[PDB]
């Protein structure tokens, strides 16, 4: 699935995902959030399976992006956990977590939970 | 936290995480998980923010594992969403995501959730 | 949002929501699982904000299920955390836990995470 | 294990949650945050496996607390899922999420998630 996955990826929010999927398993790219502290492209790095099941499952992956770039500095990091699903209508479909950095009396705050879907259109 | 983060880091399931923090806010290097369908290490690639807040806040950083090497491949992925703690007892305080690949008619229950607290010790 | 929220909802799985809103910010009903270990229906109890803002934001509520009944004991609990959106398309946007009992080896395996939207459709 | 469960707990971070175990499978009481937009005792209930497995496992639980009370409305709702483990040092395992009332355009970030170690002392 190194060319199902590679290519540019857009969510429910409209953030964009541009991604090379390398023959070792390698995700390179970038990130570019519609929402939330955030203004143009973020450098994101991650993995998925480059030798998935053939019995129909998808092909698990998962990449980071830390919100920080030479424009902004959100103190946070996401790291989305899904699988590609291949086919007319191809899907990436992530849960995912931020974490900000916060003093230890904010700690029980640090991490937003949330899920995006992410389409070829 | 280049050098805070930088090297062997264990967590509460005696997992190993060796990790290199570069200056441009790349993390690489290897996991070897003490449990589940794992041997061995597996690659890891993920990112942190170089250049934390000075208010006495953690330092917000993430990365992926996905579960194939030589040996195995489980046909999953997880990610790593935390916090960089420094001082005399300094934690990776993590919460995280591992998706399998799955049928559609499995996908409701691809996705386990859980918490690793990483030390140098 | 008593009114709103009080009937029958069904999520994207073809899972049964039977839910009472009580003034006092009670929910009381029936769940039933079109997947998993499960057959009929599961009590289910939770509770809601029966006196939300005024600004155009949702109203948040929770419930929980143990998925045991005269059929069947899965040995395991799902948790709902959401939020009601009134009006023509009325929804229950949710993230959900399921904690299955586990041994000490097994419980960094313990808790699935997903995420289930109802409708009254 | 409703004489195990019922009675007061306490959290890492000095909350406590007083619960009641119905022989029926209930949870009924009242939650108190140490942290937080919160004053005072909140209601909550929820369910438990009120015939776990005997194979060592732990109880599967979970329960929900609206943050509305006499005194704040935080317009937000927490929902616990976990395993109660017997023993000289009882304990109940928990992952959370904390569902805010948002609108739309903040939906996103609607949703924290975390965990929770309760202990008798």
């Amino acid at each position: 699935d190194q060319a199902g996955i590679t290519g540019t990826w857009y969510n429910q929010l409209g953030s964009t995902f541009i991604v090379t999927a390398g023959a070792d398993g390698a995700l390179t790219g970038t990130y570019e959030s519609a929402v939330g502290n955030a203004e143009s492209r973020y450098v994101l790095t991650g993995r998925y399976d480059s030798a998935p099941a053939t019995d129909g499952s998808g092909t698990a992956l998962g990449w980071t992006v830390a919100w920080k770039n030479n424009y902004r500095n959100a103190h946070s990091a996401t790291t989305w956990s899904g699988q590609y699903v291949g086919g007319a209508e191809a899907r990436i479909n992530t849960q995912w977590l931020l974490t900000s950095g916060t003093t230890e009396a904010n700690a029980w705050k640090s991490t937003l939970v949330g899920h995006d879907t992410f389409t070829k259109v």
